Formats: structure tokens, C-alpha cells, sequence
């Protein structure tokens, strides 16, 4: 098993995300964990969001339903402005604003996810909190695939996957995986389009050298709903006593969400002797984004609304059932740049071994952004009484009317056109010393992320240059029966892009993470077992001016401290097991307004659990069965921890029969069921006017096969 390959198992023992370098799991300081191509061809899921609904310490409710973009939430943190902090082969896929990158989970071969400071080996991040993807590569022996897709909502995917050899020694290899998925969104005049292409091409000269080349395109016309539900509809009743339905939509029935994707790279490694080695990983892409959205705000009794004059001029007993909307129209473009080249030297020291690491990593993005935004009273009001039984039950929601979108009246609405730089190039040393069942990882690195944006609306021009270094320290007390212990200090940066009082841009906020834990790693069985609890602290968090001023003030300070248990397992050749808990302690440590208060969309408890159970003996031969659940503990919907979302379970289950019997051993066709019990949720709120609706039980009919 290669880090940057397969798994055989459910279970990886192999990964390279947390030390740069092929390195077994137990013998990693850090929470790692890995969803393999496997688990993931287990769920079928939507993205790589989905994906990772059972590993601890990620909640994957922000948004709800939708899936626009694959952001989460890592250990109670997220990266600033509803960014994203997804990596793709060791390079970050770095967005701005509405441009940000996703990646089709089919086109993995592993989805891993790196809890805590990253900064060690990847640069600015938020602290704790990392997701890297694994570009399926050339395989080893053919592979002809074909997969069709269809299910509710009037879900139709059909895609490739083809892996093959030019020549009979190797030397030539590719990998061409596509997929064009369509479907309807959860909420009514809402759709999802998806067009992706993986070209991949293995060049092996010999068995020390491999060049393969990556790339990535994928056409998005349509991404779905991305709007905002008050509270007053979806976590508490409406006046009338009634709740919003779950596929309830408050934009315009000419709301319209389209990103593009184009990206070519390249993954090389070549070993020169027994202990120089060097790799290097480079990718450029260019991604463009627009929309014509008309989200909602609050009710009307919302404060948000508190200024509006559709909103004033109601009755004041009518304010709480009577939706306020804006709107925004957007169109980016970037282009971002990437490439880490490392050296591994494999040295010793009389029983001391060296693994050791050093390399430069350098990117750069620009991105273009040219919107406008409706403020108040930019458009129409919405009566939410409506939203009844004939909405609910019989039928559903129903398409509101077209919005203007053009000819923005220089009132309630104005122009937002930026110019967003960023530079970032960074060079660290790590290594792995082994003296005999004590594996010690130490290492650091150092950071020079400059950033430039540029207002043309305003022509102003605001620029800041960082320089920042990191390290990690840590300790595996490698035992021989699987147990192996482990704790190590982390940390990381991530500058700010706001602009304070003074007209200058923020200093960045830093991560310190204390994690001490261990992981069982048997040899003989096929099972990874961990267990670890952490103190992560992010330092000097933007809050309210202490004598309100609009301008935020950094020197906050914000504590997760929590446990997260994880457990994959191949307890038979028909067993599989998955399953985890996590306790999550976030608290606002320093803050003007908030303190002691847990911030928005971050549950305290979290817990999975599945297994699927295969046959091979009687009449059932073939046949797999399994089923699971997700518990997400209450959270709050907002900063001022003013109300609280409820806490939630969800059943998952699969029916899965192989083909064999018809002649086609290897494919097989499969029923898959997310929210068994159809229940009704709310995933999250981020504030009293911004709550989501979770997803309604979705079936999917799966026909994949192999030729």
C-alpha cells in the first residue's frame, strides 16, 4: 500500500499528508484519517463533502442540502469568509470569495483529512483543519469501468473510469475518468449540473523514476441552492405555528449558479541512490464562477431588518412571518499556480535512522472579481405563510417569480469589483528519526505569503507581505502488538484580508494545537484503531471594536479542546466496520462581544457508526448489506448563542449485489438510501437569518461496471 495509491482495505495503513512522506499511520504524530476509494464507492456520495460523514472531527452540515462548495469544519475552525482549505496532491486548490474549486469524489482514490496546525508542511491554513484529495492514478492492470447513476430528485449520472498500459513493460500508462451528472436541487426551481474529465498519464523510464501528469477540467452550468432560511420557519414555528418546508426556496425563479474548472499538472518522484530521493508536485488552474442570486435575509422582526423599509411598513405583528431578501450578481476568474519540490535523504546515525525531508513550495492566485449586491428593500418581500400543508405534504414548495437582476437601481443596490492577489512560497525540513520502537518527528517551516487587492471601484490598492514559520515536534513510542502511543505540538498561521482602522491589513491569527494519543495498527488484521485528545488554540481572532466602530480589532482568542475516537475494520471477509465519536470543547476564550459563547455550527458531540455485512455462502451469495447512522449533537445558530439547533440522527443504508452471477464477476449493481427515516432537520444556522435546511432521504440506483 503507497500513500499515494490504493488501500485493499477499508482501512489505509499507508498516507502521506501529515509528513510529506510515505509513512505507515501509527508512526504519525498527528490525527489523520483516510477515506478510501472503497468506503467512498460504499456511500456513492455527491461530493467530498459527503465522503466524509463518518470521520471524526468534521462536521459537514454548514451549508446544509446544498453542495456548491466542499466546506467544513475542522476541529470547531474553518479557514476566513466561508473560504474553503482543500488541498489536491499535496498542492492547495486556493480560491477567493465565490471561486472556489471541488473536486468530484469519483476522480479520488483517497479523500484524507489532517486534523490540527498544518502549517509545518503546507503553509497559511486554519488552524486545525485540512482536507487533501488523491487524483486516481494509472492503475497497475487494466481497469475499463462504466457507471450509471439514477435517483430521487431525478438524479441521472453516467461516467468512466480507464486505466491501461501502451506498452507491455509499463513505461506508458494512463487513466481517463469523466462523469456527467444532473439533477434537481432539495428546494423547488433549483438544479444541479455536472460535466468532469480526469486526463492522467504515468510515464516509469525504469523502476526508480515516475512522471505521472494530472489534470482536471470539469463544467458546472448550474450548482444548486445556496440561499439563507430564518430561523422563524425552520428551527422555531412561525407565528401561525407553522415550519417553512425542508424544500422551501426564497430566490428567484431565475436564480443561476455556474463555476468552471481547468486544471494540468504533475505528480514525479525519482530515487537517485539508496538515500537521495526527490519529488515534486506542480499544478496551474484557472477557475471562473457567476451568479445571479436572490437570496434571503431575515423575517422582517429580524434586527438585520431592523433598517428596512418594505420591512417597517407592515404591521409590526406582521414583521415575523414576512421574508426579507437581497441579492447578489457575480462573474470571476482565476488562475492559481503550484509547485512543491521536496528531497528525501535516507540516512543513519548508529542506530539512529533518518527520514529526512526538505523542500520549497510556491504558489500564487489571482482572482477577478466583477459583482454587484442588492441591500435592502433591492427586492420584494415574502410572505411565509403561505408555506402550509398543501406546500408540505401533498406536492410541495412552489417557484417564485422571476428578479431583475439587471438595471440595479444606484439605490438599493451597488457594484463590488476587486483584483485579489496572492503569493505564497514557503521552504521546510523535516525528519524522522527512528531509534528502535521511539519514532520522533520534528521539523519546521517558514513562510513568505504576500497578498495585493485591488478595489476598482474605489481604486485603492491594499497589500500586506507575511513572513511566517511553524514547526512540529512530536513522539510514537512504536510498540511490536499494534498499540502505539503518540503526542506532539503543532501550529500554524493564517493571515487576514480584512482591513482595519488604520487602513492597513490585519496581522494573521495563529493555531497552537497540544494532541497526545494513540493508535492501534495491528499488523496481522486489517484494522486501524485511534483514539486522541487535543487543545487547539487560535490566537489573535478578529472581534468587535471595544468602543464599535464598523473596523474589527484582532487579539481575540478562541479554544477547542476535544476528543475524537475513530475505528475502521475488516472483521471478516463479509464484516466491515466504521465508526467514531467526537467531543468538541470550542469556546471563545477573549472577544468583545461574544466569550465563553461556542461558535455557530459547531456540535459538541458528533458520533457514526456503520458496517456492512457481505455473502458468499448460501442463496445470498454476493449480496452486501449494510446500514449506519450519524449523530450530531445540538449546536448554536449564531454567534450571540441566542438559539440553538437541535440535535439530529441519520440512518444510512446499502444493498449491494455482485454480478458474478450473470457472468460479470466484478461489477455489481447497488441501492443506496441516505436519511432512511426521511427526517426532517435543520443542519446548522450561522445566524438567526442564515439556517439550512438538512436533506430530505435520498435514494440512488447504482449500476457500475467493470469490462
Amino acid at each position: 500500500e503507497s500513500a499515494w495509491g490504493p488501500a485493499a482495505t477499508i482501512a489505509a495503513r499507508q498516507s502521506a499528508t501529515g509528513t510529506k512522506t510515505d509513512t505507515p499511520i501509527q508512526k504519525v504524530p498527528q490525527s489523520i484519517s483516510v477515506v478510501t476509494a472503497e468506503e467512498m464507492a460504499l456511500h456513492q456520495p455527491k461530493s467530498v463533502k459527503e465522503a466524509l460523514s463518518y470521520t471524526p472531527g468534521v462536521s459537514v452540515g454548514t451549508r446544509g442540502a446544498s453542495n456548491t462548495y466542499d466546506h467544513l469544519i475542522i476541529r470547531g475552525f474553518a479557514a476566513e469568509g466561508q473560504s474553503q482549505n482543500n488541498y489536491l496532491n499535496g498542492l492547495k486548490l486556493q480560491g477567493n470569495f465565490y471561486n472556489d474549486a471541488v473536486i468530484d469524489p469519483y476522480m479520488l482514490e483517497r479523500a484524507e483529512i489532517m486534523r490540527g496546525p498544518v502549517s509545518v508542511l503546507y503553509g497559511k491554513s486554519s488552524p486545525g483543519g485540512l482536507l487533501n484529495m488523491v487524483s486516481k492514478r494509472p492503475t497497475t492492470e487494466p481497469l475499463k469501468e462504466v457507471q450509471f447513476k439514477a435517483g430521487t430528485d431525478s438524479l441521472f449520472q453516467t461516467g468512466f473510469d480507464f486505466s491501461d498500459s501502451l506498452d507491455d513493460d509499463g513505461v506508458y500508462s494512463y487513466r481517463l475518468t469523466g462523469l456527467a451528472r444532473s439533477a434537481n436541487a432539495q428546494q423547488k426551481g433549483s438544479e444541479e449540473q455536472r460535466y468532469a474529465i480526469a486526463p492522467a498519464f504515468t510515464w516509469r523510464p525504469d523502476d526508480k523514476t515516475n512522471f505521472t501528469f494530472l489534470s482536471y477540467f470539469q463544467n458546472e452550468p448550474e450548482t444548486g441552492y445556496y440561499g439563507w432560511l430564518p430561523k422563524e420557519g425552520t428551527v422555531e414555528p412561525l407565528p401561525n405555528g407553522k415550519r417553512l418546508p425542508t424544500d422551501f426556496n426564497e430566490g428567484a425563479k431565475n436564480n443561476t449558479y455556474s463555476r468552471n474548472e481547468k486544471m494540468v499538472g504533475y505528480s514525479f518522484d525519482h530515487e537517485f541512490n539508496d538515500t537521495f530521493t526527490v519529488r515534486q508536485n506542480l499544478r496551474f488552474a484557472e477557475n471562473k464562477t457567476s451568479q445571479n442570486s436572490v437570496y434571503g435575509y431575515g423575517v422582517c422582526s429580524d434586527p438585520a431588518n431592523a433598517y428596512s423599509k418594505q420591512c417597517a411598513a407592515l404591521a409590526p405583528a406582521d414583521k415575523g412571518h414576512y421574508l426579507a431578501r437581497k441579492y447578489v450578481v457575480d462573474d470571476e476568474k482565476l488562475q492559481n499556480f503550484s509547485v512543491d519540490t521536496q528531497l528525501q535523504s535516507k540516512f543513519a546515525t548508529g542506530d539512529i535512522d533518518h527520514t529526512l525531508l526538505t523542500g520549497v513550495d510556491f504558489m500564487r492566485m489571482r482572482n477577478d472579481i466583477n459583482a454587484w449586491f442588492g441591500y435592502d428593500d433591492s427586492v420584494p418581500l415574502l410572505n411565509l405563510y403561505n408555506p402550509s400543508s398543501h406546500h408540505h405534504h401533498h406536492h410541495g414548495s412552489s417557484v417564485n417569480t422571476d428578479f431583475d437582476f439587471n438595471a440595479k437601481d444606484p439605490a438599493n443596490s451597488g457594484p463590488y469589483r476587486i483584483l485579489n492577489k496572492q503569493k505564497q512560497t514557503g521552504v521546510y525540513v523535516q525528519d524522522q528519526a527512528q531509534w528502535d520502537k521511539v519514532l520522533v518527528t520534528l521539523g519546521g517551516r517558514y513562510d513568505w505569503a504576500d497578498q495585493e487587492s485591488l478595489n476598482r471601484v474605489a481604486g485603492t490598492t491594499d497589500k500586506r507581505d507575511d513572513k511566517q514559520f511553524t514547526w512540529r515536534g512530536g513522539v510514537n513510542y512504536l510498540f511490536d502488538n499494534g498499540v502505539t502511543p503518540y503526542f506532539s505540538y503543532s501550529e500554524s498561521f493564517e493571515p487576514s484580508s480584512q482591513v482595519g482602522k488604520d487602513g492597513n491589513i490585519f496581522a494573521p491569527s495563529k493555531g497552537k494545537q497540544y494532541e497526545v494519543g494513540v493508535k492501534y495498527v495491528p499488523e496481522d488484521r486489517p484494522i486501524v484503531v485511534t483514539g486522541a485528545v487535543y487543545n487547539l488554540t487560535k490566537t489573535n481572532n478578529l472581534m468587535a471594536d471595544p468602543e464599535g466602530s464598523f473596523f474589527s480589532v484582532e487579539g481575540g482568542e478562541i479554544r477547542a479542546r476535544g476528543v475524537e475516537i475513530e475505528a475502521k475494520a475488516a472483521l471478516s471477509a463479509s464484516v466491515n466496520v466504521v465508526g467514531s465519536y467526537t467531543y468538541t470543547d470550542a469556546e471563545y476564550t477573549t472577544d468583545t462581544t461574544y466569550k465563553g459563547n461556542t461558535p455557530a455550527q459547531v456540535p459538541k458531540h458528533m458520533a457514526s457508526l456503520w458496517a456492512d455485512y457481505t455473502f458468499f455462502d448460501g442463496p445470498l451469495s454476493g449480496l452486501t448489506l449494510g446500514t449506519g447512522g450519524r449523530y450530531t449533537g445540538s449546536s448554536y445558530g449564531d454567534p450571540a448563542n441566542s438559539f440553538k439547533v437541535g440535535s439530529y440522527t441519520v440512518v444510512d443504508a446499502l444493498v449491494r449485489y455482485d454480478l458474478a452471477r450473470v457472468g460479470m464477476a466484478g461489477s455489481n449493481v447497488a441501492l443506496h438510501v441516505n436519511n432512511l427515516f426521511d427526517r426532517e432537520y435543520v443542519a446548522s444556522c450561522f445566524n438567526t437569518y442564515g439556517c439550512f435546511w438538512g436533506a430530505e432521504r435520498q435514494v440512488v440506483a447504482t449500476a457500475t461496471f467493470r469490462f
